[PDB]
């Protein structure tokens, strides 16, 4: 399925999505992608939207 990463860090914030297995898969794309951009941060899930939140 298609997964959404919003990135919230200090210098960036975006969008990006993904097409994935299961939410495993994308979050563990994800948690690589906020990798490209530098940032640990603060995650959060919503299964309503299939969509991940990292805040700086």
């Amino acid at each position: 399925d298609t997964y959404k990463l919003i990135l919230n860090g200090k210098t960036l914030k975006g969008e990006t999505t993904t097409e994935a297995x299961d939410a495993x898969t994308a979050e563990k794309v994800f948690k690589q992608y906020a990798x490209d951009n530098g940032v640990x941060g603060e995650w959060t899930y919503d299964d309503a939207t299939k969509t991940f939140t990292v805040t700086e």
